[PDB]
């Protein structure tokens, strides 16, 4: 019933990459190009992309829901382009989770113009442990999480009517 | 490999190990892309160590991961591989079915 949005990884903490260019042509906000609110879309800086090696503990008194995300291009000509690692992996480790993504570069219909598809995924961290991220490509990153600070009983409704 | 010769099924159990490190992979295996493949009459298997870093669980941040299969009488098991191998030492003969349940409860006996 109730989400905290919180700054776990903030937009200022990166700087070995670019943190202020990954937008997008499909989500204009006032008709210019931009993206996601809650997660960011490094990219390369000075062409080079060090492994981020990115941690946060939970230190909170509840559960936290976390989101990140992996960018899959169209082609290698686009990853270079992106990113200078042509092979790349996003490794994510908690005190349950244990996932090892990879890119999938394939050539596919164009929606809303754009042929690239990121697949976000999600977990929920649990008090007083931490989630560990690594990569060397192809990361959305977490800016933002949700503190779990209320549940309760309710649901999801399927309606079209207004308030 | 090994070769189910009993009249009945057989409960095989095996894993993977997942390290936290290259280096821990090199200190427990001199291979540093390893696999495991496995192979049945129905199985086609081949599991890739995820070596990433994670929190420590008794003070241990390496993951084992384990799979089971059924063989059926007559039948074979492959295994193949050239590192994290939490290899079989002991198998299960299935050799009376029935009926039964499980009981989540905390009484004695
Ligand atoms: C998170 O920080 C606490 C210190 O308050 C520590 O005890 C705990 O071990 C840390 N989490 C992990 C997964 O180590
Ligand atoms: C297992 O051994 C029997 C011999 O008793 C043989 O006929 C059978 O083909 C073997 N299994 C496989 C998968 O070849």
């Amino acid at each position: 019933n109730h989400f905290e949005k919180i700054q776990i990884i903030p937009k200022s903490s990166w700087s070995d990459h670019e943190a202020s260019s990954g937008v997008s042509s499909a989500c204009p906000y006032l008709g210019s190009p931009s993206f996601f609110r809650n997660v960011v879309w490094l990219i390369k800086k000075n062409s080079t992309y060090p492994t981020i090696k990115k941690s946060y503990n939970n230190t909170n008194q509840e559960d936290l829901l976390v989101l990140w995300g992996i960018h899959h291009p169209n082609d290698a000509a686009e990853q270079t382009r992106l990113y200078q690692n042509p092979t790349t992996y996003i490794s994510i480790g908690t005190s349950t989770l244990n996932q090892r993504l990879v890119p999938k570069i394939a050539t596919r219909s164009k929606v809303n113009g754009q042929s690239g598809r990121m697949e976000f995924f999600w977990t929920i961290l649990k008090p007083n442990d931490a989630i560990n991220f690594e990569s060397n490509g192809n990361f959305i990153a977490p800016e933002y999480a949700y503190k779990i600070v209320k549940k309760g009983d309710s649901a999801i409704m399927k309606s079209e009517l207004e308030y």
